[PDB]
């Protein structure tokens, strides 16, 4: 089983795997069922900003979602990665949709690792456009680059509409190294921009950032609550 | 007075004002009294590097310092930088010798702060001071060199510090460090520094800072008060 | 006389002093004479973007400026700045308006400068503030409320004032080469909204590199970009 | 063949293929035979620096390769590599011996692709450290890397002594997107720090930063004078 280190933004409360009864954003370390979760208001059709930051100096991944009305909800939950994620991991971007749907919509996203002294080792990427044929990107499942500029993690119809019982993630292609024992500091910051639609009063599943073995592969079955991300609920 | 916010090296324990029992970094807010200190073993004529980090994501100043052979501490804080700095400010490093001293030497000085939101940032390295360092608003008895180093406090062309002294370099620039619609304000910084002594003890450390934009060496702030602060409070 | 180098986006010919007979980018050295221009079609109350870059190595200093249709102009000049920049400098955008008159709106300016053997600078404003701290408003700059740099004088439907020249520096001093730096290197990006109604736009924006202490010469409104003291 | 634009510093001057007659940094296009060359003053055993620059305003592809005394050589060649590279790429470090031959050690290799438009897609890597098993490099025939934190291009031997007809290539893992229709600046930099040391009549062949096609292989029998670049002196 793969390992993950997630921030979800998790659009359908599934309360009978211990999601809070409202949208959420969480830290989730190796389960579904977040560490840490703060309520969250999807504002639908609007064009939300995700920021994850990490170093190993304060051990605290923490994760703004924003809108541009101003609405944030932030969580945080101090963990040492050194101690759950391999040392070289891949970096990706995991959507899902069940019985409801929204559209999982990626219009950017950005990703630094540093490693540093004691000099740095240093990963930075930035989308701010998805090709058709996204090179630098492993896409697993239903996620597709456009054009648009678009990486649409899960399906969407040809008439706009979001399908349910997808998941598709996007991974960075080159492994990160995310620890090492000789740095000083491990930092870690990713950002990314998305447009979650739902016609449906239920939105569902959300978006996930998650760090993964470099093998990681979406979980059979992991579409809906399980975000791409976890084969199970456990 | 003004509004300070540091990471401190503090190399001399003022036990009488707070300090803990031993050399030590320590994360002050308002106050030389530090809120988190964690204990430091500075080591004599090494090249040390300090990292420091804020998120206003996280609320959580960290500060880091450590030395080539892998020895390092560590502190802490959680809080909310938007509560205590105002929303302009400036940067820089300061150090002060008292009765005791050392060598307060910079060799490189590195700072990013960021203002999401778009972002407005600004970042700048120094890995070579300039004699006449333009960018740098130096205070106090802060030298510009060769060695190529920025000199915090007074030593001698020939390696040797000097007692009862204070030195600042900011950033000539004034940062924007919070604005209330910034969903994220988050800096961090970076100096590696040389402290030698060959003094009883060394005194009295290095702090990275961030003041109002005015901020200048409060009166008899040598010592223990860093060039910070204009008393123990 | 200040130094100066610069990138001007000239909206307005000047023809009896060496513009061009059209709008154009143009690469002015220690001269509002271009040393060199390429034609520029300006789009009228679009937003442009210019990208300028200077490679210490390729010893060139290169333009764009291009409008999110595609349509781009380029200018680049062979020049060794070691030799014409003083050492330190200010870096900063500078408009102005004369007869004719447009809007010189900044909406974002960049800059990053680095001296290896590696000091740098750099910095970002996506927004402005009404009291914008870390930029030298110079003449009839002007920062806010609406989050803009303007250059020169609006009034306040935004409606272009002529005779108006406006600077704005970075606030710090920037080392922009060193003798011993192997690789002294910048660029700038700054995005902008040129508007006007006039019979023509005139008279341009310009990035431009310049002595620390420069400031607007007299009489440098118009064709000389509050720039230059006169047009040798 | 292997499209390959590189930048060279090469030790040797092979006179029979058209280098000069002493030893040179090159700006190499589809050819071992460089477009441009300037005199270089290899310091042997010295730690140099070379930094390569290209942007597609200027088009300029300039190089300097330097050492701590301040001696530096710079070589510049206007090419429009929208012409010449594909637009999806690897980026590496190459180098070679053959009769001669010399350390080619590399103790950083930092690059930084964008792709800028209206206001950036971009990629950015710093290794100060190699390590021994550095997933996000993919070496080919000699290279190695790590535990003394450097990447060896071409064989030493175990009492220090370079290895002739030796050829080793470090590529970033991840794919580059070097140009794009859409872009209006597309800019790349590299950077690294190399340590080539000989000990007689002696120093060959040199060291290379190249960018290829993605699946861009060590040409056979690219040894020597070809820098482990080119199929053949043409
Ligand atoms: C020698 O120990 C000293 O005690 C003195 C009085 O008992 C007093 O002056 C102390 O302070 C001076 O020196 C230290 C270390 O350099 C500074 O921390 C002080 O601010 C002061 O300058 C010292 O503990
Ligand atoms: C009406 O809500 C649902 O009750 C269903 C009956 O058991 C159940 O299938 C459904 O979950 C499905 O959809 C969820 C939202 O998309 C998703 O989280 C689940 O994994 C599953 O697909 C929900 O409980
Ligand atoms: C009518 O056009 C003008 O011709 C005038 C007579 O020569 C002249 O004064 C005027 O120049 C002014 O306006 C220009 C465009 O705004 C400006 O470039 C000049 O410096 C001057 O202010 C323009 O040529
Ligand atoms: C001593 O000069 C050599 O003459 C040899 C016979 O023709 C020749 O093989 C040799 O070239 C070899 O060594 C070079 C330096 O390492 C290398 O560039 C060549 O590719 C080859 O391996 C050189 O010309
Ligand atoms: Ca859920
Ligand atoms: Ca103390
Ligand atoms: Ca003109
Ligand atoms: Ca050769
Ligand atoms: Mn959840
Ligand atoms: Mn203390
Ligand atoms: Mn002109
Ligand atoms: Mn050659």
């Amino acid at each position: 089983a793969d390992t993950i280190v997630a921030v979800e933004l998790d659009t359908y409360p599934n309360t009978d795997i211990g999601d809070p009864s409202y949208p959420h954003i969480g830290i989730d370390i190796k389960s579904v069922r977040s560490k840490k979760t703060a309520k969250w208001n999807m504002q639908n059709g609007k064009v939300g900003t995700a920021h994850i930051i990490y170093n190993s100096v304060g051990k605290r991944l923490s994760a703004v979602v924003s809108y541009p009305n101003g609405d944030s909800a932030t969580v945080s939950y101090d963990v040492d990665l050194d101690n759950v994620l391999p040392e070289w991991v891949r970096v990706g971007l995991s959507a899902s949709t069940g019985l409801y749907k929204e559209t999982n919509t990626i219009l950017s996203w950005s990703f630094t690792s540093k490693l540093k002294s004691n000099e740095t080792n240093a990963l930075h990427f930035v989308f701010n456009q998805f090709s058709k044929d996204q090179k630098d990107l492993i896409l697993q499942g239903d996620a597709t680059t456009g054009t648009d500029g678009n990486l649409e993690l899960t399906r969407v119809s040809s008439n706009g509409s979001p399908q349910g019982s997808s998941v598709g993630r996007a991974l960075f292609y080159a492994p990160v190294h995310i620890w090492e024992s000789s740095a000083v500091v491990a930092s870690f910051d990713a950002t990314f921009t998305f447009l979650i639609k739902s016609s449906d009063s239920h939105p569902a599943d959300g978006i996930a950032f998650f760090i993964s073995n470099i093998d990681s592969s979406i979980p059979s079955g992991s579409t809906g609550r399980l975000l791409g991300l976890f084969p199970d609920a456990n």
